[PDB]
């Protein structure tokens, strides 16, 4: 087996092992609604074994950056259906990444100019982009215990909206220091209720969110993404091996589509070595594993052949190469990604990277 082998993901038949990683492109229109241009972008990439669409806020409070799309309104459902229809017409498969940014936001992006919510009242460091340029972060409000059901319900409604939008499945974003990750990691979570302290408490929001989403979706169409060794957004855990190893085992109850690991590119250089080898998680999580982070044809074939992972997601290379699968398959030159046009804007650096 290699990166071009087919794969059975529940009832979905993937033509290859190549996944398009979720990539925020900040190109939503008024009301954070997807539009035709976005449909073209994802349709261009439909040769992917599976596309995971960009992080998409499940509720207004879950937005943290200008012009990211939502999945909380009927108008957003309609705009996403343009996208899933195009991907389906092009013979592809697409899951929606369900987001809530938690503390990584600013009042200017929040309903009524209120505070971002979080497990604990810990201000991120530095500045955050608003509609009026960069502004200092404020301190988020720590959620009351009694409010956690409402967070879980916002994710359940986000998942239901994704189903109405015609996606093939959803991915729970539990990585990169956003809301669920903020609860996971003891650096961001110092709660003294059942959602803080012990690992089974820190993992509780993830597990409750997953349980609610599997009430809407068949479980084999629900994935979870973790990023055990990122330090993005000021979110770190003091015992990542035990924390993430626990989560990989706890998720098995749900019979999920997959577990997706973003392997931080800078982890070894920082952490002075390999704190959480992905093999540790591979051995604990009994389902499909997607791995991600600086993969190539050569690196992806190896992890598949070695049984270290089942699926390989590419982020950066999918920005710049719409036909990435084909290019990898024939060892074609790859287009170089232009960082200047990753976030915001229009067609330039989005739909105008050429096919082979
Ligand atoms: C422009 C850009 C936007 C990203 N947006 C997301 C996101 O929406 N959700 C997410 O989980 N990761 C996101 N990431 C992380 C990527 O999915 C991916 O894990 C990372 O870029 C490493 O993979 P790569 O080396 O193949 O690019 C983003 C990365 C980039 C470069
Ligand atoms: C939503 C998301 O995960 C994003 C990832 C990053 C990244 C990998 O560096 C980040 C956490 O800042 C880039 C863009 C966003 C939104
Ligand atoms: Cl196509
Ligand atoms: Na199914």
């Amino acid at each position: 087996i290699n990166l071009f082998s087919s794969y059975q993901l529940g009832e979905l038949e993937l033509p290859n092992r190549i996944v398009m990683a979720p990539l925020t492109r900040s190109r939503a229109g008024e009301g954070n609604v997807p539009h035709q241009l976005n449909a073209i972008y994802y349709g261009q990439r439909a040769s992917a074994g599976l596309i995971i669409a960009e992080a998409t806020q499940v509720t207004p409070q879950g937005q943290g950056y200008p012009h990211t799309p939502g999945i909380h309104s009927p108008e957003q459902v309609a705009g996403w259906k343009l996208v899933t229809d195009t991907v389906h017409q092009q013979g592809g498969r697409i899951f929606l990444q369900l987001w809530h940014v938690g503390r990584i936001s600013h009042p200017d992006l929040q309903p009524d100019g209120g505070l971002p919510v979080a497990p604990s009242a810990i201000a991120p460091k530095g500045e955050v982009l608003t509609y009026e340029g960069k502004k200092p972060y404020v301190t988020p409000r720590a959620l009351d215990t009694s409010e956690i059901p409402a967070i879980v319900e916002q994710y359940r409604q986000g998942a239901a909206n994704a189903l109405a939008a015609g996606f093939d499945g959803v991915e729970i974003h539990a990585a990169n220091g956003y809301l669920i990750d903020q609860f996971l990691r003891d650096g961001t979570n110092q709660r003294t209720d059942e959602y803080g302290g012990a690992i089974e408490n820190r993992a509780r929001l993830l597990l409750e969110v997953t349980e609610a989403i599997t009430s809407v979706w068949d479980s084999q169409r629900v994935g979870v993404r973790l990023s055990p060794l990122t330090t993005l957004n000021g979110c770190v855990d003091s015992h990542p091996l035990e924390t993430f190893g626990y989560v990989a085992q706890a998720l098995n109850r749900f019979n999920l589509s997959y577990l997706h690991i973003f392997e931080a590119i800078d982890a070894d250089i920082r952490h002075g070595g390999t704190v959480v080898p992905t093999s540790h998680l591979r051995d604990r999580f009994t389902g499909t594993l997607i791995v991600n982070g600086g993969y190539t044809r050569e690196k992806g074939d190896t992890v598949i052949a070695n049984k270290a992972a089942d699926l390989v997601a590419f982020g950066t290379l999918f920005i710049s190469n719409p036909d990435l699968p084909e290019r990898l398959e024939v060892n074609a030159p790859l287009n170089q990604a232009d960082p200047k046009t990753f976030y915001g804007g229009g067609e330039k650096g989005y739909t105008d990277y050429p096919f082979l």
